[PDB]
């Protein structure tokens, strides 16, 4: 398939090179897939998520994204015009509050339910969480993210907009996730990325386009907006049946675009996510 005039972050994790303004991707598209969206819910009335986003879980009074975030970054995911796996199922895990504020408590337990609750889900493709939040280090936030990611969900995380050594943050220290990192449309690492040997990939994470509360859509930076992008391109390398799980993180660096971003630290791994499809 091809998405004419798609967000330069779709484009580009289609394309060897920047500069391009077309999402090519295979049309199953993640169906069969689920990718929790574990930040500050899902605005699923939205038209882009077509039905296929519902919230599934809150801490707080309501499962509503009062923020837009975690709308966002669903739609990235999985929205018709802004989402990689334009198919999977959406489902929200509201552990931030409308502030995108959450207690590593209520963000602990909110992987935890994901890794319950899949059981609750039909994704025969496979368990995508995509984690765009992040504070500093926290044993029990990273053993949180790797039981999640034990539990057989492909946990994305975003590296943090620190421009620091990731090693220092939660849950992108924990090793066993896929720690994202983020570039920009002339695939330059994005300033304010995180970086350091526990990165694992990175993907679009400057002027990412994708859905906003009020049924609208905005363009946003950040480490937790190229999450969405793996979290996304895990699920619908899932549903073709290219990887697992436990060995998509592995698997979507392998196939990454190589010594491709400018400004990678020395340490910091050069690949850029990309879905190697072929037209
Ligand atoms: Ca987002
Ligand atoms: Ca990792």
């Amino acid at each position: 398939a091809a998405q004419t005039n798609a967000p330069w972050g779709l484009a580009r994790i289609s394309s060897t090179s920047p500069g391009t303004s077309t999402y090519y991707y295979d049309e199953s598209a993640g169906q069969g897939s689920c990718v929790y969206v574990i930040d500050t819910g899902i605005e699923a009335s939205h038209p882009e998520f077509e039905g296929r986003a519902q919230m599934v879980k809150t801490y707080y009074y309501s499962s509503r994204d009062g923020n837009g975030h975690g709308t966002h970054c669903a739609g990235t995911v999985g929205s018709r015009t802004y989402g990689v796996a334009k198919k999977t199922q959406l489902f929200g895990v509201k552990v931030l509050d409308d502030n995108g504020s959450g207690q590593y408590s209520t963000i602990i337990a909110g992987m935890d339910f994901v890794a319950s609750d899949k059981n609750n889900r039909n994704c025969p493709k496979g368990v995508v969480a995509s984690l765009s939040l992040g504070g500093g280090y926290s044993s029990s936030v990273n053993s949180a993210a790797a039981r999640l990611q034990s539990s057989g969900v492909m946990v994305a995380v975003a590296a943090g907009n620190n421009n620091a050594d990731a090693r220092n943050y939660s849950p992108a220290s924990e090793p066993s996730v896929c720690t994202v990192g983020a570039s920009d449309r002339y695939d330059r690492r994005s300033s304010f990325s995180n970086y350091g040997s526990v990165l694992d990939i990175f993907g679009p994470g400057t002027d990412i386009l994708s859905t906003w509360i009020g049924g609208s859509t905005r363009s946003i930076s950040g480490t937790s907006m190229a999450t969405p992008h793996v979290a996304g391109l895990a699920a619908y390398l899932m549903t073709l049946g290219k990887t697992t799980a436990a060995s998509a993180c592995r698997y979507i660096a392998d196939t990454a675009n190589k010594g491709d971003l400018s400004n990678i630290p020395f340490g910091t791994v050069n690949l850029l996510a990309y879905n190697n499809y072929q037209a």
